[PDB]
């Protein structure tokens, strides 16, 4: 189990453009294409992307292709954040892999304005980052996906994955 086959799980593999949970455009594994309620300018964002006429769907290569940029661009994230960088260095191999999950969905300003469950995380007070991280409107409007990566940051293991 590492980071690939987990973001793998929790966002699925849609060869056609679609709309997420917040009614947004995307496509592959969890790449957002726009805000943006036109599916004309998702269809022009995808096409930009991938550097050619899609017509609204891409292959498998080319959905892996945008994954890999966007796992690497949320590494990068949360390495150049002054917030994140700390915790990121403090945590386990594991846990880390649930940071990068956190970032991947919720972007790094997201994640980064969690002030007080990242202190409990760097603190190693994992039981009570767990209920921190619980009181948000992430574990509220995605319950299950979050219970995984919340068990995650409190366990250590992969268990919620297995
Ligand atoms: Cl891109
Ligand atoms: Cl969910």
């Amino acid at each position: 189990m590492n980071i690939f086959e987990m973001l793998r799980i929790d966002e699925g593999l849609r060869l056609k453009i679609y709309k997420d949970t917040e009614g947004y455009y995307t496509i592959g594994i969890g790449h957002l294409l726009t805000k943006s309620p036109s599916l004309n300018a998702a269809k022009s964002e995808l096409d930009k992307a991938i550097g050619r006429n899609t017509n609204g769907v891409i292959t498998k290569d080319e959905a892996e292709k945008l994954f890999n940029q966007d796992v690497d661009a949320a590494v990068r994230g949360i390495l150049r954040n002054a917030k994140l960088k700390p915790v990121y260095d403090s945590l386990d191999a594991v846990r880390r892999a649930a940071l990068i999950n956190a970032v991947f969905q919720m972007g790094e300003t997201g994640v980064a304005g969690f002030t007080n469950s990242l202190r409990m995380l760097q603190q190693k007070r994992w039981d009570e980052a767990a209920v921190n991280l619980a009181k948000s409107r992430w574990y509220n409007q995605t319950p299950n996906r979050a219970k995984r990566v919340i068990t995650t940051f409190r366990t250590g293991t992969w268990d919620a994955y297995k």
